[PDB]
């Protein structure tokens, strides 16, 4: 199952090509740059033209309370998944759970991730492992993450991974190896034709 | 100095409240569910009415390249500091850094905070002591924090402190103690007069 990161900063552009390439992805994930463009309401107007779900990438890190009136107003937006960071507390996650399914960070793919994040990963699966959440993220890039994650995860939560790279194997490889969601970004929505391009992932996953 | 926490989220009328206010604060911090009512505009506005400089407290924690085009964003629509979170590693930070002023989390106030954050709370003051950012925040529930993060931070980074008691001598209290700005929320934005209070409380710390 393909997550498509939606991250065209231009609201018509952005609902265009995810019409188009609905056939072959399980949901949208919209950040904070496209919310800040064209408005939190973007995710109702793509909800309401494609009726696929939708991921807000928010990685929000506030205070309790904050969380909780950022995730009233996405969810009510029309979100169906908010992606929440573990490292400021289960008080943090928890007000974010309360109003719509979550998504938690466990361990980050740029350089800096080393420096905090990354070494309490192990720690952060086993909060993960309490609360429960539909899922977590596995940087993709180098698949033995994936497979350290899921060794690691309870049953029952998901991995979404990001970063696969673009080797004929290498979707496939990050599905068996314990991805149930590969997240894809301009390898799809900067193709000359979108739907195409993610219907070569998909098919190569269900092959 | 008071920095107004302007929690109000219908945009014209935290407007309204912010100009009746603005000359008793340095700065009008403002957060994501007021960016989200009334789009980021908000603060362009905010800054054209009142004269008082932005903070756009974001707590900004994703990789370098979003948190650079959130930052280029905010920055852009006449934000004057964004707040970051120091956990997500120096280059995330540096990223916002590179194109505006920041405001570093080295410590917050929650429960939840002594899970991860607080325990790391003495080695991101380290991390902000070589980034040199404009300021930090200094959670004055506990007012000797306040003290405790000064003597550890870096002369020349200034310190933001919120959650100080509304009993009388504890704002001028913190101010003495190492804090530079005081952020102030509900006992000016839910106050009868809010001008009034914001004069109350400046008069205390002065």
């Amino acid at each position: 199952m393909i997550v498509l990161a939606l991250d065209v900063y231009e609201g018509e552009r952005a609902i265009k090509i995810a019409k188009s390439v609905k056939d072959y992805i399980s949901m949208i994930k919209v950040n904070w740059p496209l919310i800040l463009g064209s408005g939190v309401d973007i995710i109702r107007r793509l909800k309401e033209e494609t009726g696929v779900e939708i991921i807000a990438d928010l990685k929000l890190a506030d205070i309790p309370n904050t969380n909780r009136l950022i995730a009233r107003k996405v969810f009510g937006a029309g979100a169906d998944y908010v992606i929440v960071h573990t490292f400021v507390g289960r008080d943090s996650v928890m007000a974010v759970k309360e109003l719509g399914e979550i998504i938690m960070v466990v361990e980050m793919s740029h350089p800096g991730a080393l420096e905090f994040i990354n070494p309490l990963t192990d720690r952060f699966i086993e909060v993960a492992n309490e609360i429960e959440p539909f899922g977590v993220i596995a940087p993709g890039t180098r698949p033995e993450r994936i497979g350290y994650i899921r060794d690691r995860l309870k049953e029952g939560i998901k991995i979404l991974a990001p970063g696969i790279g673009a080797q004929g194997g290498k979707a496939k490889d990050a599905v068996k190896a314990g991805a149930d969601y590969i997240i894809v970004g301009r390898a799809i929505y900067n193709a000359p034709n979108p739907r195409e391009a993610a219907k070569a992932i998909y098919d190569e996953i269900r092959g």
